[PDB]
């Protein structure tokens, strides 16, 4: 599975809230066949398990500390070796939030082919987030709140962004578009990529 | 009003490792001494329910698995105190804080605690009853060295607080290793003990 794993179809794809990344995926899982993982869902299922391992996890996240960079390794590793053979491709969503981790996941899994980043405004994301906004407080304070967000999101992802940048593996795409033609856009990056 | 009301207000921290018994304790003692328990757990866990707006950047935090900042928490516990002061006897703040730093924050932007109580186990027994709850598949070997990493994130998270507590208010070390029965006697006397 280590070279199995290594020598196959691989793609990281960040960008922030409201940036479109999550129907995009979806979009590009029904054309390409891709298995989608994100570490959210990865850290939802392993907590459902009851293992010993998942109560470890909910000890840490109890407490709100930071879940150890190998034990995420080891889901997305474990859910990476479950689907090789029936699988077109990794599409790994949301991944990774910071270089170090990035770095061992090229070094104990592969590396990505491609880091395709979704590319938008603040702007942008925010009126893509007040639209879907439940609240009722003032949208003035709704978007203080999804402002707050943003910055934290853009903070998280700037290393990250520039270490793959400066390897030459990311696309950046701009996700200010239509859904129609943000797709074209991806689809011509990982065509250009895996052909 | 509600700064000078939470500064004056039964405030104790409970700590303890995992199988130590400080969740089944917490319970009886909400329910003896009419206190609210809160924790960080608990507290993440609500406001990610409410759906709030607020609620979705620490929703993007956990789902990368990064750390929660503190300020992020200690708004949240605020808020709880704020919400329950009033129709309550007192606050019994489960496994926080994490860090000393976080703990000196408590004190200065809600207040001190009168009393800290430590659960004190022996990794054995901590150990033993934690593979007593066990739902592992995997081998004793396996399952045990997963249990140990529970430990050492114990003991990481406690050591240095406990160590500070000791040097600013009344820590009261409990035996966990007895009943859940003698245990719960232990803690009331603590708490007798202090609040007159
Ligand atoms: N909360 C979630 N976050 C990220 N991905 C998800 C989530 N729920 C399901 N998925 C996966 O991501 C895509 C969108 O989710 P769904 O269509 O609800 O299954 C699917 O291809 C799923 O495999
Ligand atoms: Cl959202
Ligand atoms: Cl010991």
């Amino acid at each position: 599975f280590m070279e199995d794993l290594r020598k196959c179809k691989i793609i990281f794809i960040i960008g922030g809230p409201g940036s479109g990344k999550g129907t995009q995926c979806e979009k590009l899982v029904e054309k390409y066949g891709f298995t989608h993982l994100s570490t959210g869902e990865l850290l939802r299922e392993e907590l459902a398990s009851e293992s010993e391992r998942s109560k470890l996890i909910r000890d840490i996240m109890e407490r709100g500390d930071l879940v150890p960079s190998g034990i995420v390794l080891e889901l997305l590793k474990e859910a990476m070796v479950a689907s090789l053979g029936d699988t077109r491709g990794f599409l790994i969503d949301g991944y990774p939030r910071e270089v170090k981790q990035g770095e061992e996941f090229g070094r104990r899994i592969g590396d990505p082919q491609l880091v395709i980043c979704m590319d938008c405004s603040a702007d942008t994301m925010t009126n893509r987030l007040l639209q879907m906004s439940r609240s009722s407080l003032p949208v003035d304070d709704t978007t203080k709140t999804i402002a707050k967000r943003l910055e934290a999101y853009y903070r998280a992802s700037i290393p990250v962004i520039a270490y793959y940048e400066t390897k030459t593996q990311l696309h950046k795409i701009n996700a200010e578009g239509t859904p129609e033609d943000v797709f074209l856009q991806l689809c011509t990056a990982i065509d250009s990529i895996f052909l």
